[PDB]
């Protein structure tokens, strides 16, 4: 048995308060059912996938991915309180549903989804695609790459936040 | 045991929703229970059909259709905003029905059904037929072929979509 | 293992729109338990039935014959909106429960039931018994006559619906 | 194993509900748990009697009673409108229970239960027993006798619905 | 196997109407889990008892006593209308609990309990142990003298009910 | 497999509710998970009980118990009404727990417990403990003695219940 | 098998009345889930603990200690009326949970845990650790000490409930 | 089988909440999957784990958390009522996740996680990362270590607390 977990960072000791308001609400991270279940998955072809048997996760794959949004963004918008439960009223929604997490026939990682945000009536919707190599051919390698880009689009999700105040 | 995946595609910068008019919702795509269960159907008579037992959807067809619709629609839709969840008050309503979505033992695949759609009161209903030819003998290519085809018909509603005034 | 399942129709690309209303929602065709189970049956007596092993439905026999009916009547009632959802308050409501549909012992084949419609107050009930012969002793023509009986109900229904504007 | 079925007669051309009070609603036919399994009874003492393992209702019978009342009141009642579902707000109600559906020993048939009716707030209360003959050894001259017996009721309580103002 | 069910009687066709009202509704006969099981039982000591193994009841205890009583006092009672059912809010309520329903080490047989009548704010309790003796030494002669004590105090409910007008 | 229950008590004629104030509802009697489990239990050292496999409780202790109390209640309470079912607006509650209902290593038995009843406002609690002797060697006799000292504690019951104004 | 109970006390025929007020309700003692099952622990180290086999809990050890508590605060409460349910809208409320009620190696048992308190929104919370030793070594004694302990505590809390009138 | 328990400190005589602002409720402590299960985990790689399957949780490891910082809590902050139930309504509110919280192949335990705050409407959200040395080689050391990183992150969280007006 091998189990993997998305390692989960943290911003120091901010002791970011509510004053400055800059709220943030994370829904669950939808997934479909052929990543949503405990089976790490690495595309053998076009269409045609493979569950692994033994290479599992250690928490279901939504609640990591959820967990460590709520961690990257906490790290990445410094003066927000970003959280994974309800705040207020006056917060602002984010919601994201994934499409890919696995690796490929050729040893290229690929992460993709969808997120849509709400601020106060102003929806804005948008989907990514990313990719990245694995220097050793490991389902170990294959998780620290999926950890880091899913870092690197949390990244470009702080841009888009911190480009309208 | 081989599972298949509808690549889910994606767009890049998409816009927002300020504006409330461009806003639609995809409703859970619903497929008959020979469709609905986790196995890949291949028509072999007029009425008579076969489930593959070891061929299987990697997760369950009528959420990657769901899925699929919404990127498509996004896509095709650069000053909209199409999700699967609920949007807004003014937001518009799109339910789809599929009534056939497998191959047949002439080497080809066919995909029927129907969709319906509400624009600020005003209810449009339009069903579809649609067939093309794998061209060679897999169900991966089976597979390609009837993602293609969900995509040409999720072009088909994005051109209805556009239109309306 | 032998699945059958009604071939669903379509009405070309009409696209009717709800500008001069005419709704028309559908109910569960309720079946009892002798035909609404995945089992085709055929009856071998008077009352005696047979409930087939390996011929059975692809998917549930109600479900089927609530869209059937929903694509036939979109098909035979130019200018409606026929659907198995809720359209909208000012919506005609109709209810069909099958008591047969099933073959008989000298190899005719037995459709019959009850369809009622509500129309702002106006309820009509009417009971239906048809029946067609095989041309082949097959279950693969049994399934095919119950389908175009299934179409003759459908166009009876349909002109009962044009008579009264 | 040998599955048994009332047949549900049908009428022609029925008549509508404009009337209001032309409605009749035929609440679930109750019956105790000895004729609510799906096995034929037998009663072989004054008490005693023997369920049938091998000979089967095709749909639980009291399901099949109350669709076989439904449909021969349709028939005795052509000014009317009888259904198994709710009708309207000046809609009368009729509930029956059957306390006995089965033959016996000596060869004959009983039918035996009570009905209650509400007519515009006039509850009406009227038991019953009947008794046939079976005149060929077997379960489905009995199923036979059963069904002729159900009308024969069915139409008692049809002269007893004609008998008002 | 050997099931056994209380015989239900009926009123002839008296056609009792609530003009006079005098309704009466029974709920469900209240009784312990040593007779409310599918277990016909026989008192072998002062506290000991028998469950049977083969001699069972045809439906469950409790509703075959609430549907009896129903039978018996629409019998004694002409000119009421009694019923298991919800009648109207000027219904009499009448709630009855039993204790014994068993024969005894004697070959007595023993019926006991206690019955509760609700009449416009009235409240009226009365407890009831009642016995009878087997002619021959069966289980059959068992049931059929509970039965016929059951008819018993049903006769003296009927009478206390009489009694106030 | 033995079966054991407390013989419930009846008296003849009892009296009515009109008045009102001669109302009590005994609510379920309350026992441990040894106690409420179905089997006998034996007291065989300080802390250290046994709970007989196949000597058991013909129904669930607590409702024997809860019926047993009603009964001797309805007994010694006369002009009173006493019921396991609610009563009325005015009606007293008397909730009843039970610590010990078994027999000890010395060849005695043993029932203790607590109950609080409600007058018109003012609520009363009062706790008890009751020890018997068991003279022949068997668990019929304890059962005896068992119903006996659940008499005697109803009877205390009545006494603290007549002392009121 | 070997099943223990603490032995819940009782306070003579005091018959406390609510004229006085002085209400008292016991929520349930919340036990964590190595103490609140079935089975009786021995602390074997500083960490590690061992659950007993075939020493188990008559009752749930949660249920066993809101009995004993009501109980004993009945006791060492005269005048006051102390119950496991609800009093009214006047009564003071108590919550307890339960951290610790074993043994250890030096044959020392241990009970621990929190208490508090509402009276008329007034707060009071207050943890607790005591000690008892086992004069034989064995569970009889372990349980024996355990309820001595508990009734020490019980003392406290009546101590501290008679200080604040 | 070994289970391990996180040792729960304790006060002395503690304060009372009259003053309504020394109020805090902690919150259920919420843990990943990987460290809900009852099974110990041991960090071998980057994001590779291992759970021990014979060292398990005395009880689950998020009601332990809960139950040992709500006695921190009340310990160092002894002006304070800290509970993990609700207090009232100016009651302030701390919702506590933990994502990591187990030991490393290299000797070492590692406790990391979040904490949000709500001081009167204020919000405040802080993250926390501590290490620390297992000396001996065993399960029992790591999980004393465990117990200890917890008491200080309450340590901190008490010092967060002081620092407000």
């Amino acid at each position: 048995k091998n189990y993997y977990q998305l390692p989960v960072v943290q911003s120091g000791t901010q002791s970011t308060a509510s004053q400055g308001n800059r709220l943030l609400w994370v829904e669950q991270v939808t997934v479909p059912d052929y990543l949503a279940g405990n089976g790490v998955v690495y595309q053998t072809s076009d269409v045609k996938y493979v569950i692994a048997n033994n290479n599992l996760w250690a928490s279901p794959l939504d609640q990591q991915l959820r967990n460590t949004l709520v961690a990257n963004l906490s790290t990445q918008l410094p003066g927000w309180v970003v959280a994974s439960q309800p705040l207020g009223s006056a917060q602002d929604t984010l919601n994201v549903t994934v499409t890919e997490f696995n690796g490929r026939y050729d040893g290229k990682v690929i992460v993709s989804g969808e997120w849509l945000l709400n601020h106060q009536g102003q929806l804005i919707k948008r989907p990514f695609r990313l990719e990245g190599v694995q220097t050793q051919d490991g389902y170990d390698e294959m998780v620290k790459v999926l950890a880091g880009v899913w870092s690197q689009e949390a990244a470009s999700i702080a841009q888009e936040i911190k480009r309208l105040p």
